[PDB]
């Protein structure tokens, strides 16, 4: 019955990025990171990597509730991301920065995750544009997986083989919750990787995933 | 009714016992709430920080409308916004402090007895009081009584465009001895005077690690 | 003991604040204080009262500064001796100390009990048994000892350890740890005047990160 999105806050004159309280579909308050600069601002950031201070190789219960720090890296929580994206349409933007401070991005028409009972299934709309290329449409219609809850399409455990948590199939083309392996790495596809961007052997300095009413 | 009971400046906050720097809501003269960064640590504390550079994560080469409303992040770097800075300095007398740190941990500062920014109709004209003291030396008096300029709105006193030439936004004259909204060029640069430069401090070829501009009632 | 709102960061965690960051708690008879909650480390629910991370803040401060606290929520701070006593008195608050080096290697110590008494009583450190910690014990030595600053010599050394080692601490024969020391950025030739944990990295290495925190045992 007040601000429901970061877009609402932007329209009310909140021009600086930072943490604000919004009110979810059910009226539950949630303190979220608003990106008010990028691409018109008004984005609610649900994932952020910047320096490798936080361990992202976490189990189901931890990804469900969210983890990390307001002062740095975090995953907002799958329950929260479902609430955020349940009804209406949120467009997704992915922002990626390499160690030479070059920026890439990918933008999708719509994005949402189902509730826990449906394994926080990815529901993704068309790739609109992005200098990072499209490395997420591959994962469309897939259950989320973590090390202790394998819902993927591999005989082995993708979350373990690539040290992350994602909507793994057999196995991935993106892996943003992968290990903070600074820049080029010999090890295959176990960093913060975006196949169509810098490839399976380059772990980004910065990663942000964010949503805005479409 | 929290406008009448709420703090109106960072100094009110310090007086109420907030001893750590951090973002707090204050109430502007027209009762509009604004979340600002208070500096409680430096020089007696109670300063409202309106510009901060720290790591080059935010692009400061922005247009008139963006400087007007403010941009950046409470997580790090930002410009509070010219409308806000006018609102903060329109009434009474605010002193100004500039804190600068180089990449070798050398701290420098400059202090001015008063600092006032006019409204948009006057293009955010700078009215600067006397230089008080400072190891950074005085690189702002030169800019007294100049309109603010951005790349897309040239209000400087140069035949060309200072904001474009020096890749920032400032109360440019013809053109500058300070350029704190310049590019984050990380230490010494070969390019001329287009970084976070304070001439009397580290010169036209050295871009500071940290910049903060802040005001306090005096 | 507040029953109207959150008393500790532990309370906040059990209420569903799962991200670390600055929150408001209600101290014991029942004043508000905005504190840094660490919700990830060792199960979460830690209230952080010291933090070093980048050397932006001068920790070589006098008695009155350490009393009321200083620093910034954006980085380095000391919560204030008055706040720390109000927070820990009794209690049985678990003390934890987190330490990180310049190649991102993690160490950290834990203690079963922690409190400082009020100003009258020199904010004496009262420490319970060391429990565990890959950093080793460099705080027990300092048990039952006055806090000292540059303008308040309360150690057992003929000189002033605070000036000699450039900080503030529960110095005695001097120190075995110096977390409020100078941010000397890794290895240093100057002796023991840095953010040092003798059992961890000794008197010649200044840590990159250092956090002292508490949670109800
Ligand atoms: C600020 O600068 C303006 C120019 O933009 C100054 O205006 C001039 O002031 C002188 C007297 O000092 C007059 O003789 C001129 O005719 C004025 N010119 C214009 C264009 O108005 C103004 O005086 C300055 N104000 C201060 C406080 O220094
Ligand atoms: C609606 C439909 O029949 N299409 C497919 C369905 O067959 C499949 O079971 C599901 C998950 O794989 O993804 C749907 O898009
Ligand atoms: O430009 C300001 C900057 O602030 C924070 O770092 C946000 O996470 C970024 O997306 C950006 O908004
Ligand atoms: O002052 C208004 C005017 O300012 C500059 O020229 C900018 O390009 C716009 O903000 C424009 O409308
Ligand atoms: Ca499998
Ligand atoms: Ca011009
Ligand atoms: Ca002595």
């Amino acid at each position: 019955t007040g601000p429901r999105t970061c877009k609402d806050l932007l329209d009310r004159g909140h021009f600086l990025s930072g943490w604000h309280t919004i009110y979810l579909p059910d009226c539950r308050p949630l303190t979220v990171l608003c990106d008010m600069d990028t691409d018109g601002g008004g984005w609610t950031v649900f994932q952020r990597r910047v320096d490798g201070s936080v361990d992202f190789y976490r189990d189901w219960a931890t990804y469900k509730q969210g983890f990390g720090s307001r002062l740095g890296e975090f995953w907002l929580g799958n329950d929260n991301i479902h609430a955020l994206t349940a009804q209406g349409t949120s467009e997704l933007r992915t922002d990626l920065v390499d160690f030479e401070d070059n920026y890439q991005f990918a933008k999708y028409r719509s994005f949402k995750v189902a509730d826990e009972a449906e394994k926080y299934n990815l529901v993704l709309g068309a790739f609109v544009e992005g200098s990072a290329g499209d490395s997420l449409t591959f994962h469309n219609n897939q259950s989320f997986s973590t090390k202790d809850q394998d819902n993927d399409l591999n005989t082995g455990n993708c979350a373990v083989m690539f040290q992350g948590a994602w909507w793994y199939k057999n196995c991935h083309t993106s892996n943003l919750n992968g290990r903070y392996l600074r820049g080029t790495h010999g090890s295959f596809a176990n960093g913060i990787n975006w196949k169509s961007g810098k490839g399976y052997n380059y772990s980004y300095k910065v990663s942000e995933m964010k949503v805005r009413p479409a």
